[PDB]
């Protein structure tokens, strides 16, 4: 909804963004959303997600596709009014995103999603990329398992010719779904096949907005392989503005770069990782400051 | 609706519009369109916006979505006749913006929405952009409280992947419409997703000459990212027709350049504004002439 | 329809196209044709123009538009047939354009539409561009005025982020077409938002050719603007192709030259024009040759 | 339909080809063709020709309509079987082109259409084109006077911005159906607004064909004017391989190349004219060998 | 359908292979599919084949097009089962080429079609095309009548401003149904005008396969006039895969090479051709080694 | 499905998937998922492969196609549910792929298929690739009788202008379906029609997840022709991200480079291959590392 502020309301909403980032108890946000997942009606949509042509799917807080239900208003205090259907399958009224209030007046924000090595990660979608030879696909699982503390991790599988990965877009987003419903960190390997349908432009955009609101962090492999200069540039704005957070490998092999979005038109923060190899290609993170647009656009042309 | 004149009468409309910016009360064409919205039968629609689709969503003047309106006709003093339609919540008959006739003869101007710092400023849209380091978002904002003056500012956000924000068009348009229909200013966090389906270029053409009409201000920040050629003369064509005015950034941190246009085929006027951020990255506008066709082509320029 | 010729009808042919521009009195043709519609049957359909979709609306002699018109067949001197049908306010049979002849044989004519200041200016299609410091509608607005002489020019606003501006295609060929039906001297204040749809593309191929058969003058800003290539030539194109007179900025701030096309395979005329600005920004054009394609070339190369 | 040959019935055919060029009296094919034509039963298709759309009308041996024709099979020598079908009036059953055999076996000519100062000129489509201050209408009018001879020519006017000119392709195809079908030299002012929707590209396509076999020739001018590569390659194709012939402008203002087709994998004929203007801008043209695909290129790059 | 191999039967089919190009009776397979297709079922589909839409026409062994055939289904060797059905005149189910099968085991093959001059020729599709002063029509009807022998040639005409010349897609593709249904040498003159709709994208992938598995050649004329890189890559495809054989123009007039695919994978032979014209430009040929893929690109790069 | 895991449950997989290629008796995954299939309920449908349109077919057990199987749902200890329907001998509910989960948790492996020359060979996708003298045909051929071994290979068919080759994709996912089911070593002749229809595209996405699940191996010949680079980079793509191994020739003829991804996250090998000819063009391969992405992607670069 939209929300009015004065010079005071704004100020306290900045006061309460930076919180959300930097003080809040790691994993605190994904812990109060999923109590208010939990207090939805049974059967009720709470999550939207677009399919490959472009309309969406819905879930309940259960995960499981609502394929029928009866139109249904919801007045906020903004006025506006929220009207909710779905038939055969298909949402016919709505919108993608979340269809459950999450946030409220915390809007804006880059909830700590965890702390690891001294450093605090955001919830949101992260982006893995980079040329060179640091490889994406174990530096994922490796972030995964990190952010993942106690907690397990879910790993989404799509598009590689590898066996049981899943290669229809459909199966796809409501894997994604329900692991934003059920887990904390998820971990999507290979975004390669998506970056084009209606589905795939609308995950683009869609994805790091509902993570970000539910406290997650969705951490996607993004190989820049093709030296085709309109998808170079696809990859680019997904690296920059559908990511809430950047990992890119840098000239020194096993040495990654972490840029952080700490909030909306705040500043990024950004931090270096040291890894190194195990048995069998398991990776390990070694444990052992602000930056501006003229930084985050040097390390961006790094994808050409 | 057509207007006719000859000599006399352009000269009054030249001078109507010249006081429209220069002499009126800050806000008070606001004021004005107010009453003319009050003054319609309930139910009434006022105002129609288009969706993704190139469809049109409409509403009344209490900023409620009219899902169902018989056929209406009404001539206007031009002869013309406008006639709306409403089914199934779409627009069958009418035309996107107002429906309701706001401005009369007095037309083609920039009506003054507020004065701060010892400078007018215009309704319709004003488009937030540039390079380098200065930030966006905490310029909109400081702008948006700085013209609301005694009121506060609405927030319409779109397209981050940040906490509790909306991804979907649909949903954008319906929060920019009512805010439209009820503050005098506001604030569009990120054009960027829009800069293509028909319903966003739609909004491109539309929204400045809505805002302009009503006398409100929708201070749009868009980040000119990407450095493909085609969506570069997006954003500069955007930045220099599309919106009724043009906040830049410039070459120092912190400070900016406006272009304000005055009137319809009016000189554009020109302003520095220098900024500074206070705690949470709150910003403030410190408050302590014509130009021509290719100034205003230097400064677009910039966005290269 | 179709004409046959041997050198004698011919050569009466070219005399009378001649006569149309040169000789005959200013403004005669537009008072000619006003003759044979308001001598049309009330309720015949006369007029038809694209809409954005490429369907067309149709208009009566008297600016109405007809939604409902049963089928009817007419055979000219041709041996061919027309055939004009009208449903649901939509044109079922028929085509773009005048529905009643107002040429008969004398076609291919650059009726003219007035003489100022020595100069013969012909109906049909004028469009105002160029680069440089040079306004474009104060312009319009000077041409409109000095060509209307005894009468008031009619001004058709569309696509710009002012107060009270159409910015819908549909409500805009609506505008024009009443325009045409009921005035000499018409000026369209942007055909920016036109330069892409069927119906805007249907527009820029049909106006000129309207404007020329009634003997009225549409004189419309052109700003190019954008550097893209393709729009670039889109612009040439429409000014050299869709136009009959072209009205271009020079080097010299204030300065303009005319181009004019005579007649069908007649040479063109070329005419240049100081002006000056008076209170609140109010243009007045001062008072006080054939050209071949290389100098029409080189006059369009300024668009680049 | 299909031909076999030996040996000597294609010699045979090679012998025929070129007598229809070089020795069979001017205009005998088209008398001929006429008479095949007056021999249809009457209301009977014998042409179809492309719509915008991609549709075709079809119309009887008088030029008329048909609007409804059932369903009908024809079997020809070929063994092949051609079935025409009209509903609603569009084709439902048939093909572009000739419905009737005009030709037999007489099929990869270039009839002689007419004789002028010395040259014998082939039916077919001529496209009149170059750069240059040489007038392309001009010189379409005095080529179709000078062609007719003893007989009118058909004038069809189209996308021009003067006085009675249509702009409605389906009344171009109409009025070029109806000019083919009764008269032998016919002109189209403007090839121009053809240069894309389906039915332009089938006109292209179609026309010089539908000509060549009638024994009709349609000139027509196309103006070189766009410098966009991606039409400038259509105007060089069209010049190449939709016209049975070719007159291009040189150097020298008022000097003519005509490259003649003169049969199927026949060599190309080539000759110069020169020309001079009368009162009201008539053009003369004054009265007083093979060429290479070298040749053929050089005289195409003009284009450029 | 698909086949299986080990060693043994793989050398086998090799063997085959080459005996069906180097020591089979020159046209014999010709003779052997005119049997098979002799014992099909009177009205049982045995060629399908795309129209401009995509859509498919289908035609018994005589040749005749099938309007309505109730689905019927076969299963083959394979396991694997054909379906075919036709409705209103079109393919409801079934395939594009060959519905009956023509080979069996022997696959893969380049029948030899007829011997000339000491040279063995393949059956498939021939392309003739190049730059230069070489003339491909002449030389098209030159080898149609060298392969014919004792057999007379098919010619199929298309797209050529010339009388006679059908200019319709879906009669294109009926006459070539009909050619490779009844005649071993086919000569189709202009594939200019498919060179994009699906059915034209169907015959250049279909055509060469669809003859070389009836034994039948199909000998097109292909001139390379356009510079569009776009199309040239994609005539120099169609000359490299989609043909069986190519005829290409070199540096000298009245010379041509020939290069032949003799089985799949297996290496191309090349011989050269001297010509010369006699009366009314009617060319003969006269009479009086492997290639690798590097020679192959060479003649290739002659297309740019 | 989705998993979960902890640093324990992953450093278990990985050792899993490391051991699928490394260490199992070769081909015994595929084995292993016949005894899978034949398990399977008849009638139930076990694979899904998109047809041109984008739409899907489906196959049981036996590869007979499903034309009818009504909706069925299934509940995955993922909690995830898996619907199939099929309509028409369409798939109306599911997803293309494996409708039976033939993986469990063991995914993301590249299951040995073959050993040969000292060799392990992955199943999943062969891409069979370069520019140069070495002929991609007699490499496909002998590789698949090389990882055949003991079985003989099946032999799909495709888009070459030979004799019985099928030219129509349906047939040919029909074809590919049919070999997957029913064995281990398969090669497609032809992916070059390939590289675009939805089917086409899908194809290419699918297929080496589909071979890597079943544990058998298709080895396709990818000729990179076309100098267009956009294929040019589709092929690139294909051999880089869409193919579990790539084979590509090198400077030297009959030498080739093997590149072999060994699982998900898991390091490329690498191995030359020295090759001769014999009879008939039969190629044998002769008998007598780990990569980074520095070198991978300098194999990419051979395809320029
Ligand atoms: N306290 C502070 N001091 C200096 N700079 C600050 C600041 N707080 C915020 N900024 C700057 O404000 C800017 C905020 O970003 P913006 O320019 O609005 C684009 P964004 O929306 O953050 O990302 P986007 O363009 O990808 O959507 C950044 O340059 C940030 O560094
Ligand atoms: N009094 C004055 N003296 C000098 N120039 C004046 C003037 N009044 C207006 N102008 C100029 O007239 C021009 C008016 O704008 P135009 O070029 O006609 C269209 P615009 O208002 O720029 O809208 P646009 O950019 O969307 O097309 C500007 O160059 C303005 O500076
Ligand atoms: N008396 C004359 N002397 C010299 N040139 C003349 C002339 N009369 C006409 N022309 C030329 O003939 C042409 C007439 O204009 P048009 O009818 O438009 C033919 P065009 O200009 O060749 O094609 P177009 O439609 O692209 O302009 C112009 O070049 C004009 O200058
Ligand atoms: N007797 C002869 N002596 C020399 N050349 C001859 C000839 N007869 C015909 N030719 C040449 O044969 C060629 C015939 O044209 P082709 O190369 O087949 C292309 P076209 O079909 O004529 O035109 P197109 O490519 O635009 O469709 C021309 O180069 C012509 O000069
Ligand atoms: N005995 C032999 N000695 C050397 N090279 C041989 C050979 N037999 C076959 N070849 C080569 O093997 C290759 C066979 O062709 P391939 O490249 O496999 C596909 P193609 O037959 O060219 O069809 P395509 O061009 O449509 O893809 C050719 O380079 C051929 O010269
Ligand atoms: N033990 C090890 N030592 C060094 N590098 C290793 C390694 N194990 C794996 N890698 C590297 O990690 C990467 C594993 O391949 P993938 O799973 O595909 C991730 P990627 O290669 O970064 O993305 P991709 O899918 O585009 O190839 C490769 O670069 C591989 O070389």
């Amino acid at each position: 909804m939209i929300h009015l502020y004065d010079a005071k309301s704004f100020a306290k909403l900045r006061a309460a963004q930076y919180a959300a980032f930097h003080t809040d108890a790691p994993g605190s946000w994904f812990d109060h959303t999923s109590g208010v997942l939990e207090s939805v009606e049974d059967g009720t949509p709470v999550l939207a997600i677009g399919v490959e042509s472009g309309d969406a799917i819905v879930f309940d807080k259960n995960a499981q596709r609502i394929v029928a239900y009866k139109e249904k208003s919801v007045k906020a205090e903004d006025g506006s009014v929220s009207v909710v259907q779905v038939e055969n399958g298909f949402m016919k009224q709505g919108h993608r995103g979340w269809l459950v209030d999450l946030t409220g007046e915390l809007v804006g924000c880059s909830p700590v999603v965890a702390e690891f090595g001294g450093h605090r990660y955001a919830s949101g979608m992260v982006i893995v990329t980079g040329k060179g030879n640091s490889g994406k696909t174990p530096l994922v699982h490796a972030l995964g398992e990190a952010l993942g503390g106690k907690d397990k991790y879910a790993t989404v599988r799509f598009g590689e010719p590898l066996s049981g990965y899943n290669t229809d877009f459909n199966v796809f987003v409501d894997d994604i779904a329900r692991a934003m419903l059920q887990h904390r960190v998820i971990v999507i390997d290979s975004l390669k096949n998506v970056i084009i349908s209606r589905g795939a432009f609308d995950l683009l955009s869609d994805i790091g907005a509902m993570a970000a609101s539910r406290g997650c962090v969705v951490i996607a492999s993004l190989n820049p392989t093709s030296n085709d200069d309109k998808i170079v540039e696809l990859v680019k704005e997904a690296s920059r503005s559908n990511s809430t957070s950047l990992v890119i490998s840098t000239d020194v092999d096993g040495e990654w770069q972490v840029l952080t979005r700490t909030g909306e038109g705040l500043q990024r923060l950004t931090h270096t990782l040291q890894t190194s190899y195990g048995e069998h290609s398991v990776l390990t993170i070694h444990t052992s400051q602000a930056s501006g647009k003229a930084i985050q656009t040097v390390i961006k042309n790094d994808e050409l």
